[PDB]
DNA sequence: ATTATCTATAGATCTATAGATAATGC
DNA sequence: ATTATCTATAGATCTATAGATAATGC
């Protein structure tokens, strides 16, 4: 058996300890209604425990928020930085970096890229990230610069990868799985559309070449 | 009230004490969002006290839902009207997309910010909500018009409303409204909107967009 | 007389802490 | 004799409602 007071409902969240499925009761919750609506009594529920017993496993409800915001924003601001500096042209490394970020915020189970653009974040308090998100924001613009120029267009390639928020699934299953394989055909599309909003023709086997460079960077 | 108004004065903006409101709302809810933001702040910005909103609204609810309803229904109309005229695909497409950016760039607070909030899940809000989804149908309707059952199809409104990250929040508008000319900015995300989708672009679509405003205004 | 605000305040939240309690581990 | 949950509540803060009150209109 399990140490400790038995709770008095069984576990509904998926985790191998409470700290996961709290985590995960909370992104789905912060993912569907942000943080200032989510309450820790809602949490609670959602976990099966009583709402004081969350404090035994984290300090406060921003506490939570900020792990999740974590394990999002550093994937991505490093995936960028490793696969910015490589082998072929901007052209390429723009539409990989695209295909890329999409590959990742399609393989998680809650959509956690929605917890970027909550407004609890525009508050001094999480400058850390606006940090790491300006830097991620600022490699996709100098790859775009280096294909158009000084350009309003620059700006675009970014909001279009951004854009699979809005379109994908949110209730607990991964719409695409990793696979070192292959991509999803949404990552390609955005790829694609980034690179046509650049009046860029497609780089060369740019699937496979893509998946090469993943291969790469997860070794690192 | 004749003469310039003192620089104590409320700093508000509108007609009346309601829109007052409104204008303080705008600019709490498109910073901090609904739930974060007190009435109580609101009031203080309007400079009056809190328990005097509620002569003019009923809920805190009230407000927003319809500061929603104040730029939904005249981005609504647009689209349908722009959506049946005499054109291409293509051009009328570029007119959506171009004449949508318009206009989330005329207002003085970036209203399109509410639309991004997760607030919207109450059941009251469902007139909004299929309204919302109305529009966003117009648009994937003519891009599918372009490029059939294509996933590609989704692209142009995401790419209309990226102008809500590219667009300024302070109080002064970006691009006011005018009869000769499109900002850049709906220019670009237009051209792209029918660049992802690999169209070709109407050799004077800017012109024949400001013809169907005139047109569609009155 | 009709407004538009005010002061005051219940009651409905919501976060977090204090201390009891029931399971295992020694 | 250690751990993880529970019950119970303090203290904060927020929405909304009453009923008082300073302005004018008539």
């Amino acid at each position: 058996g399990a140490v400790g007071r038995p709770r008095r409902s069984a576990p509904r969240r998926a985790g191998k300890n409470p700290r996961e499925e709290i985590l995960d009761a909370s992104a789905e919750l912060f993912t569907h209604q942000g943080f200032a609506t989510t309450s820790t009594h809602q949490i609670a529920d959602a976990v099966g425990i009583r709402q004081a017993s969350l404090y035994y496993h984290f300090p406060s409800k921003t506490e939570i928020f900020l792990t999740l915001l974590k394990s999002t924003v550093e994937p991505s601001t490093v995936l960028a930085e490793d696969l910015s500096i490589l082998d072929a042209g901007p052209e390429m490394r723009l539409w990989a970096i695209v295909a890329s970020e999409v590959r990742l915020l399609l393989s998680t189970k809650w959509n956690v890229g929605r917890l970027y653009q909550l407004p609890i974040v525009g508050s001094e308090e999480f400058a850390e990230y606006h940090s790491q998100r300006e830097a991620l924001t600022n490699i996709f613009r100098d790859l775009a610069t280096e294909i158009v120029g000084d350009d309003p267009r620059a700006e675009l390639p970014f909001h279009i990868t951004m854009s699979v928020i809005e379109m994908r699934r949110n209730d607990g299953k991964i719409p695409s799985p990793l696979s070192a394989d292959s991509l999803p055909e949404t990552a390609i599309m955005l790829a694609d559309a980034s690179l046509a909003v650049l009046g860029a023709s497609l780089p060369a086997d740019r699937v496979e070449k893509t998946l090469e460079l993943i291969k790469q960077a997860d070794a690192k």
